[PDB]
């Protein structure tokens, strides 16, 4: 470590564990900036050689966590606790926790490589059949296609490409992480995980989250299984049985607002899917990013900077390299560099996730003047959460009219519904997969779920929550976990359940203080400088503050709580019950064991319906 970066000498008290914070500080800043640079060189350009720079830089990084980490227990360990200032008292607990520096230099190398290659592995995988890549060939096929087996080939050829080389890798990163992490004091690496939350009862009480929440699913699946019925028949949909995961309009079934075209409730009002106005308009990646610039700047938030404009990666390269399409939003911790890397696509739910992105860069804006350490969100959670909230108020058939987006307006009881059901299928079908998959991962670090039940318990999951069956069969060579983004890239998943709860609460508090009185799927918070203040509030504070405080300054309670979603929907959600009951639905998946054959010639002749 140059000496310049090194921790010197501080008095073991209150007074110098705050000159000890702000030197930290001003190495750390120098150490994450060269950190995250190096990893965008890779993640914009996925070369061997960028992966041997990445990993030099993250080595640095655990030499600097180390020296520093080090030095916080040997001047402050049996004191910290006692510090009189609290946010003091996070950064020293912040800088004592070493992670992957725990490991000694050999196991440190393996854990970056693993890292590495995992990446690699993932944001290089493709299905040939002209070789097709997730982003853009395979997510179009998944959102667009009505063909069983244009998609069953698009699916299944995801999953082996993507999962199947990643199940050694994985194992080793679980056990290295593990390791890292018993030596901070955590029985596995998910008990650190969920440590962010500060909440002895977090478990149960999102699982007492999902309980409420589980009805709205269960009507919103039926009624999807009845369209799947009807479309693809009996021999491929069981209307007591779970869905084919490859139908819903999405690789790993998550959200299915990609098949409202096939299930719209009310086909003779508006077209509520602008992605044909946005293609006929002219709209491009960089003017969707205006316009989500343009909300946040409506609402008195800061405009994004010269530097996330000249740095950012917002089309996939034509040149045509290899990258990490998978959008995420970056913060250099230099408080200048501040980069969206999207591989954009112009579709109105593309639209929605660069708001999603810009909320995180957002976040970043406020917080930038804060102690490094306390430059997080107040949970993960909340990071997730702003971006969606935007956009919850963008989505609005009311505001598509004032952007130019949607000519024909109306206030009728269909257009509600149709509204509403759209929302559902973007929000209501993602509750059961965003809170699985950190149950899956959780097994996996406990030891629980060992290599020979990965695939196993991911499916048990899967159908257990969403209710949904792999469209071909699956065995313990598959490592269908691996094929989504989050496991290889070693991104914590629960923070979107969270979100997904917590932006209801939040645009409930934001409608409230803006002062719109109607009901809350028709509030629209644009050019709010009242709402923007109140959001702004929760942005400056960062991690500086506990989130339970943070939330209950900004919606009245200190808690997750379910009501203001339930509250947006409930017209859909007695819509859709009365439907269901009508129809004689049965309500969930009793046929629990239920798979589809496979199409007749498949996959042979799938070249007659490809090109
Ligand atoms: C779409 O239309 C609905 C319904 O409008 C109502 O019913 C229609 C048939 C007409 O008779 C309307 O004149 C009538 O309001 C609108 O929702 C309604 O908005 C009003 C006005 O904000 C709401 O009234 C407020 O409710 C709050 C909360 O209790 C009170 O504190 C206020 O003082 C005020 O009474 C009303 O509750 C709400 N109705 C329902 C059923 O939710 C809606 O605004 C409109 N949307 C658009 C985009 O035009
Ligand atoms: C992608 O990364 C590679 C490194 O793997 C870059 O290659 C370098 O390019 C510069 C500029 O032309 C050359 O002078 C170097 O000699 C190259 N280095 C190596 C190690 O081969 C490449 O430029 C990157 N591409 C982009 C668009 O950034
Ligand atoms: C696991 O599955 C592998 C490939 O899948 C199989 O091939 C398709 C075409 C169908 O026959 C399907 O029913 C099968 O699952 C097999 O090559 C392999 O033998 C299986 N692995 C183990 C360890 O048994
Ligand atoms: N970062 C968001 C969006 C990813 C994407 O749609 O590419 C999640 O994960
Ligand atoms: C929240 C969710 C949509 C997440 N961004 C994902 O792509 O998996
Ligand atoms: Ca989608
Ligand atoms: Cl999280
Ligand atoms: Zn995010």
């Amino acid at each position: 470590l140059d000496p310049g970066l090194q921790p010197g000498q501080f008095s073991a008290d209150e007074a110098g564990a705050q000159l000890f914070a702000q030197s930290y500080q001003s190495s750390a800043e120098q150490v994450l900036f060269q950190s995250v640079a190096a990893s965008w060189a890779h993640d914009t350009n996925i070369t061997a050689e960028n992966a041997r720079r990445q990993e030099e830089a993250a080595l640095l990084s655990q030499e600097f966590a180390e020296a520093w980490g080090q030095k916080a227990k040997e001047l402050y360990e049996p004191i910290w606790q006692q510090f009189t200032d609290p946010q003091l008292r996070r950064i020293i607990g912040a800088v004592r926790t070493l992670g992957s520096a725990n490991l000694p230099l050999a196991k440190r190398q393996q854990y970056n490589a693993l890292l590495s290659q995992m990446s690699r592995i993932y944001s290089t995988a493709k299905v040939c059949l002209t070789c097709w890549s997730l982003d853009p060939d395979l997510t179009n096929i998944l959102a667009s296609s009505r063909s069983y087996a244009m998609l069953l080939f698009a699916w299944e050829g995801w999953h082996n490409a993507a999962g199947i080389p990643l199940k050694p890798l994985y194992e080793d990163f679980t056990a290295l992480s593990n390791e890292a992490y018993k030596q901070d004091g955590f029985t596995d690496t998910g008990a650190y995980w969920r440590s962010w939350y500060n909440s002895p009862t977090f478990e149960d009480d999102l699982e007492h989250l999902y309980q409420q929440l589980e009805p709205l699913y269960l009507n919103l699946h039926a009624f999807v299984r009845r369209a799947l019925h009807r479309r693809y028949g009996d021999r491929y949909i069981n209307l007591r049985g779970p869905i084919p995961a490859h139908l819903l309009g999405d690789m790993w079934a998550q959200s299915w607002e990609n098949i409202y075209d096939m299930v719209v409730p009310f086909p003779d009002k508006p077209n509520l899917d602008v992605t044909s106005t946005m293609l006929q308009q002219g709209w491009q990646a960089t003017h969707m990013f205006r316009v989500a610039e343009e909300f946040f700047t409506s609402l008195e938030l800061s405009p994004m900077p010269p530097e996330f404009w000249e740095g950012s990666m917002l089309e996939k390269p034509a040149d045509g390299r290899e990258v990490v399409c998978h959008a995420s939003a970056w913060d250099f911790y230099n408080r200048k560099d501040f980069r969206i890397k999207q591989c954009t696509r112009v579709t109105m739910d593309q639209l929605s996730t660069v708001h999603h992105e810009m909320g995180h860069i957002q976040y970043y804006l406020q917080y930038k003047d804060l102690p490094v350490s306390l430059r997080r969100g107040a949970n993960p959670g909340f990071h997730e959460a702003i971006g969606d909230v935007l956009a919850l108020s963008v989505s609005t058939p009311e505001h598509l009219h004032k952007i130019g987006l949607l000519d024909r307006v109306t206030n009728d009881t269909e257009s509600d519904i149709n509204y509403l059901l759209k929302m559902a299928l973007e929000k209501i079908a993602f509750l059961p997969f965003g809170y699985l998959v950190d149950q899956w991962r959780w097994g996996v670090f406990s030891g629980r779920t060992p290599p020979s039940r990965y695939n196993f318990d991911w499916w048990y999951l899967r159908t257990k929550y969403q209710g949904i069956c792999p469209p071909v069969t699956r065995n313990e060579t598959h490592f269908d976990a691996g094929a989504k983004f989050h496991v290889p890239n070693v991104t914590p998943y629960i923070r979107y359940f969270v979100s997904f709860v917590l932006q209801f609460q939040f645009h409930e508090a934001l409608c409230k203080e803006a002062g719109y009185e109607g009901p809350l799927h028709q509030c629209d918070i644009y050019r709010s400088t009242k709402a923007g203040a109140k959001l702004r509030k929760v942005l400056r504070a960062g991690s500086s503050r506990p989130w339970q405080e943070v939330l209950k300054d900004m919606v009245g309670l200190d808690a997750l709580d379910a009501q203001p979603l339930l509250k947006y929907f409930q017209l859909v959600t007695q819509w859709l019950q009365e439907q269901n009951q009508q129809n004689g639905e049965v309500l969930g998946w009793p046929e629990y064991q239920w798979h589809p054959p496979l199409p007749d010639n498949y996959p042979e002749g799938i070249d007659l319906v490809t090109d």
